[PDB]
């Protein structure tokens, strides 16, 4: 929290995280998803904060005090992002992404270029199109008397019958300030882009400038989820995995030393050429 | 139809108008807006075929067949008339650009410089920063679930109240195959341009080499929106503007005589020094 800035970005007053680092780039772009901010990011940026410059924007109506916002999508979340690194004069940067902060992700790589840009990490992103149940819990954050039902069966899938407490801490605590209008906001966004985009994958393999992108995940824990990363990797060279085996949908919390090597691998090969 | 052509231009197979009349430069760019294409120019081509070579580049996915292209901004339209301009060998021009087609033209004065893009005409170009109806109309346009609405309230405020069949044509007729995913991206872009660039005045006033603009328009038709024309008129010695008394937001289809002479006066300008 030392690290924390706010800043004009268009028409919306942005927090974000900026360690303010003088290091060779790239710069790491921490991303995150949905109705929470960078205090998810609190123990990657622990692991990455002596070696690396580190960026953390938060969303409009997102942060220590989550508001009401006007409508927006990942397009938005993009430009957000980038007038943000315009802004602190950052040129070259490795974007890593949780869960549906990935839609923004491959977006920014699309919109930022291979130079910019050159690498991707995405971490626990539902690679398939939306299952029943998932499909189903879209439909309950986007309903104004059941998007509170909506979180609670989407914490239960999270931990996995995990008493995890820094995750549970997250949830419950970090999470908590987030309301309908976000949480529904999510719901569209997210069930738009899998309807747009068809699944992370498709649209990974749509891009104009395939780049090197690992997906680094915990969840689903089941094999048929691991066969299809196995079934993209082996289809796109460009494409790799790793299964961290972590307790729950967060690894930048619960694995974050993990979710570090990773990076610090795809910041090193940047470095490289 | 006769002057329709295709190029490969990067990475995009772009048609444009090239009437390839062999004459004194400077050869003028018709510049389309959002989510049309080179028949709004049509009246105004025939306006300008014997005495200019005319130039009508068509945006990526725009043209007799839209199709669905990555996110791109006014930028890689600037980049994409000028790669078009660099194909065909012409060296100097006169821009002339419709509604947020402005974006385009102001942005490729900046890049062209005031050598090879003098002079520019704009019509009917949104001033000043979006009004709440405008605003709102461009929330719609970005909303995959009222974009159509969109498209119909700013339809209704284009026409005005007539019955102008050739407009009516072009809106209803020409602009018909055009998707959300047109629809969607211009009302994305032309949020961030005034975001970003505030208004197409202090876009205008903040190019590196100012140069003669005329803004001609019909609409706004209520004085408040004349006095900030005359205001800025006032005030930059290279800006004036006609009130062209058009029905419709679309000069160049319902007053292709008022826009020609406009145009014509500019390019002799140009000849003379
Ligand atoms: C923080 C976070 C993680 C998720 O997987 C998610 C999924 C849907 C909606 C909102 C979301 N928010
Ligand atoms: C043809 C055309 C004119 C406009 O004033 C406009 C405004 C917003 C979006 C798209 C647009 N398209
Ligand atoms: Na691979």
């Amino acid at each position: 929290d030392t690290y924390l800035h706010e800043t004009l970005v268009f028409d919306n007053k942005l927090s974000y995280i900026d360690n303010q680092r003088d290091t060779d780039g790239p710069a790491i772009l921490l991303l995150p998803g949905w109705c929470h901010d960078h205090r998810v990011y609190k123990y990657l940026i622990q692991e990455l904060d002596a070696d690396f410059r580190v960026i953390v924007p938060n969303w409009r109506g997102h942060g220590l005090s989550p508001s009401e916002v006007p409508d927006f999508g990942y397009q938005e979340q993009v430009k957000d992002a980038l007038e943000i690194l315009d802004q602190l004069g950052v040129e070259t940067f490795l974007p890593v992404s949780h869960a549906h902060g990935g839609w923004v992700l491959v977006e920014l790589l699309e919109q930022a270029g291979p130079e910019r840009a050159p690498r991707g990490i995405i971490m626990d992103w539902l690679m398939w199109a939306p299952k029943p149940d998932f499909a189903k819990s879209l439909t309950l954050l986007k309903d104004p008397e059941r998007w509170r039902e909506g979180t609670h069966g989407l914490f239960d899938v999270w931990l996995d019958g995990h008493d995890e407490k820094r995750v549970r801490h997250h949830l419950l605590e970090e999470m908590a300030d987030y309301g309908y209008d976000c949480w529904g906001r999510s719901g569209r966004v997210i069930e738009d882009a899998y309807g747009r985009n068809g699944s992370p994958m498709q649209m990974m393999a749509n891009l104009t400038k395939t780049r090197p992108i690992r997906h680094i995940f915990s969840q689903p824990t089941e094999p048929e989820y691991e066969k299809i990363n196995s079934d993209f990797a082996e289809q796109h060279p460009w494409f790799s995995y790793a299964k961290l085996g972590g307790p729950t949908h967060f690894p930048a919390i619960d694995v974050p030393d993990r979710a570090a090597v990773h990076i610090r691998e795809f910041a090193t090969a940047i470095r490289q050429g």
